């Protein structure tokens, strides 16, 4: 019976360790479709910003305009950070580029693992990648000067003029003026502003050093003084520091979020195979299962009716014999 008692042992063994690993399979199935849809929630919300995008690049539109579609692609933003930063499976993110990856007991024995590979930051500061270009950033309040009416010749960029501006009563005016007329040529020079309002902030972008000239050359009232190489290459990652605020702007963020679907698309791919592996894996295991479990079924089955035989033929040959 030494075969017999190990026999038994291992069978035990495999029909509980095979049952929790279907459980453990499950598990992972459910973990990478939690994972998917909230990449798919982020999918959408970047489509989104992609057709505010494909407006703001609109040749009719005022900076007001522009200026309501960054509202909505800022509100965009915060949804796709959140999603990123808060999603999680029973207490562990998914998103956020913490998830190193996990391997998976789909065995009954140690070692026996499927690996859920690692997963992108989706969080707004990193998806969509790298993005490099030329900036140029100032503070509206550095606009001092606001009360010099502009006449145009004043301000020009790469060779373009921005035209006539009248007298402000704030910096922060002039700022909105500066942005209007620079983003009304924006088509034609390459060179884009955005005025984000939270801070203050005009910054200027191109894919190419920025030519400044012009009559007024004092940057404490249009902005920027006299320079034909304004601006420094940099780089960011993600889409974060992406705006629709001139055409500049937008065609940039149409790029880069064609950048992020696809970091997404892929990422959505490898955790729709994933699940295709736990599916097969849960497969194998319950049938394998289901015979381990028939087998021990009929030795059991076996074993009673040894029992009861034995037990029966005891009494009867007794009886057999008393006479």
């Amino acid at each position: 019976d030494a075969a017999g008692l190990a026999i038994s042992d291992r069978m035990t063994a495999q029909i509980k360790g095979l049952t929790q690993a279907q459980r453990n399979a499950n598990d992972g199935i459910s973990l990478a479709q939690t994972a998917e849809g909230a990449l798919g929630e982020i999918s959408n919300n970047l489509q989104r910003i992609r057709e505010l995008a494909v407006q703001a690049s609109n040749g009719t539109n005022t900076q007001t305009d522009r200026d309501a579609l960054q509202a909505e692609v800022t509100q965009l933003q915060s949804e796709i950070q959140r999603v990123a930063e808060q999603t999680s499976f029973n207490g562990q993110k998914l998103l956020d580029g913490s998830f190193n990856g996990v391997q998976f007991q789909i065995g009954a024995n140690a070692g026996e693992t499927i690996g859920v590979s690692k997963i992108m930051n989706a969080q707004t500061a990193s998806l969509g990648g790298s993005l490099t270009r030329t900036t140029s950033t100032i503070d509206a309040t550095d606009l001092t000067k606001y009360d010099t009416a502009m006449a145009a010749g004043d301000l020009t960029i790469n060779g373009v003029d921005v035209g006539k501006i009248d007298a402000a009563s704030t910096a922060q005016e002039r700022a909105a003026q500066l942005t209007e007329a620079i983003n009304r040529v924006s088509s034609q020079t390459n060179v884009g502003a955005s005025y984000d309002k939270t801070t203050g902030q005009v910054t200027l972008t191109s894919n190419a050093a920025i030519a400044v000239a012009g009559a007024a050359n004092d940057a404490t009232v249009a902005g920027w003084a006299n320079n034909a190489t304004t601006g420094t290459a940099t780089t960011t990652t993600g889409i974060n520091s992406l705006t629709v605020s001139s055409f500049t702007n937008a065609q940039q963020t149409i790029t880069q979020i064609d950048n992020a679907l696809k970091d997404i698309n892929t990422a959505r791919a490898d955790l729709g195979a994933v699940q295709n592996r736990f599916t097969s894996t849960v497969a194998n295991l319950q049938s394998m299962t289901e015979n381990l479990s028939s087998a021990r079924g009929r030795v059991t089955d076996a074993d009673f009716a040894s029992e009861t035989a034995n037990l029966s033929r005891a009494q009867i040959l007794q009886q057999a014999l008393e006479h």
